[PDB]
């Protein structure tokens, strides 16, 4: 029988990423290749099973560093890191192969579903 | 242009909950007159003008305790956590009072202006 608040986790979201843009409590830095994106690790276990399977175990809860595998592509990388913190994903005819493979790597399966109807749609 | 996800800001804010429940990566008890109460400090800097004025200053950015005012209420505190991790305010008229009263002190405007028209409503 709760009040909901409808905007509230958007609200949130915003907040968390307005947080990441200042380096305001991140605690840990993905490295990808030659780029490093800093983030906030409880946002990333939140959208991602592989980062919740890194950061849940005890033996990795508090690394400050991940490397991400040598394949990964930045690019991809970055549009999905923008989309944990947003809800949007910058799907284009031309990232899109890079973006699934990633979300893949990512294990983020509603951006790998949305990969696939993309593809078909096309 | 981008593809829009609906779910993704509760889905996010969920998992933070249930991180929460689990206390992976929870950084400050908060203490209120003989309880505490564990959280994300980022959680409670995107939901409430208090928090955030805290712990933005490099000052008290890394304090593990944070120990509110001996007048705050614990059930009406426990109210708004829940709602910060959840979009769902338990209002109701024997508890009003103290979540009004305490959404002011956290600086949490939505909240105060939903109990104005609880109050008004009834
Ligand atoms: C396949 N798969 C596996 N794990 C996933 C996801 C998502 C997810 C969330 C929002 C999205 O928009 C998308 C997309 N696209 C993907 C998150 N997680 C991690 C998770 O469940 N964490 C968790 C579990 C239990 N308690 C606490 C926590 Cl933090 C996923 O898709
Ligand atoms: C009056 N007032 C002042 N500050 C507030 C709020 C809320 C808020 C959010 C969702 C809600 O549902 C409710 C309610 N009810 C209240 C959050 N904040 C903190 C804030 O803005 N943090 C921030 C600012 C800039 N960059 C990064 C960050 Cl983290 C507020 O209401």
């Amino acid at each position: 029988s709760q009040i909901q608040f409808t905007r509230h986790a958007s609200d949130v979201l915003l907040n968390l990423n307005r947080l990441r843009s200042r380096d305001i409590l991140t605690d840990v830095v993905i490295v990808v290749s030659r780029e490093q994106f800093r983030a906030h690790k409880t946002v990333l276990m939140a959208c991602s099973g592989l980062f919740y399977s890194i950061f849940t175990d005890q033996l990795k809860r508090n690394l400050s560093v991940i490397n991400l595998d040598p394949e990964i592509n930045p690019e991809g990388f970055n549009i999905l890191l923008d989309f944990m913190y947003t809800s949007r994903l910058n799907l284009r005819e031309g990232n899109i192969m890079a973006v699934m493979a990633t979300a893949m790597y990512l294990q983020m399966e509603h951006v790998v579903d949305t990969c696939r109807k993309f593809i078909k749609a096309s």
